[PDB]
């Protein structure tokens, strides 16, 4: 049994299946043709550096609720967009099923400017996580939020919603009933050269903005205590 979330996988989806790999578990959006969210476990085993990046459709799923790779044809020209990872490569690609990482269901049309900049900046500390002895596993949840119109992929037909903004949940170990945890988010429009500590929010201003419910297992004492502050795993994160 493959389990991304440890604490329960989000609920309120506009899929009511999610898709279940060793990579990561996802829920897609037939209607944005993006995925909702993508929740993935990092471990001392995941990482692997120098992987390619063949793109492909997601075989799992009816082609016609995703894109495929000619779809992002000029769209870096016409939007200055990237095909940014949700969960990301290097920090997975250890994986059995790695490839997975880059079916287009854990892509979406992310500007330049963030994905090579904070976006990936926090990834390289997020992995960095696991290389502490006390820290055994990191569990994220990853996703976009849908707030204001940011054009059109100018390679497609299809109907489909460009995210406008990025976010991330991260936990360590078991549980952020009792563990450090952090909460992202970032503008399509994040600057290059921006500092990604200047971008930590609450799970609940995400759950707000989404209509998700996060780690939807967890007590709801708990999630009514733990949501609306912000948490402390940025600390270790170098954030100062
Ligand atoms: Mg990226």
């Amino acid at each position: 049994s493959i389990d991304n979330c440890a604490v329960g996988c989000p609920t309120g989806g506009s899929s009511n299946v999610s898709i279940v790999r060793h990579a990561y578990t996802l829920n897609n959006n037939s209607t944005t043709k993006f995925a909702n969210w993508v929740a993935y476990h990092i471990t001392k085993d995941t990482p692997a550096s120098g992987k390619t990046r063949n793109w492909k459709t997601d075989p799992a799923l009816n082609p016609a609720d995703t894109l495929a790779p000619a779809d992002y044809t000029g769209a870096n020209a016409a939007l200055k967009v990237d095909r940014g990872h949700q969960a990301p490569l290097a920090s997975l690609a250890g994986v059995s099923d790695w490839e997975s990482l880059n079916y287009l269901s854990n892509i979406t049309p992310q500007k330049s400017d963030l994905n090579q900049g904070a976006w990936a900046r926090l990834e390289d500390q997020e992995r960095k996580l696991i290389d502490r002895a006390d820290i055994s596993s990191v569990y994220t949840v990853t996703g976009p939020l849908y707030e204001r119109d940011m054009g059109k992929l100018p390679g497609t037909q299809k109907a489909h919603t460009i995210p406008s903004a990025y976010w991330k949940v991260i936990f360590i170990n078991n549980s952020p009933a009792v563990n450090h945890y952090a909460a992202f988010l970032f503008d399509q429009n994040t600057p290059k050269g921006a500092d990604f500590c200047q971008f930590r929010v609450t799970v609940d201003e995400i759950e707000k903005r989404t209509g998700l419910i996060i780690w939807a297992g967890l007590p709801d004492d708990v999630q009514a205590s733990l949501k609306s502050k912000p948490g402390v795993l940025p600390e270790l994160m170098g954030c100062k």
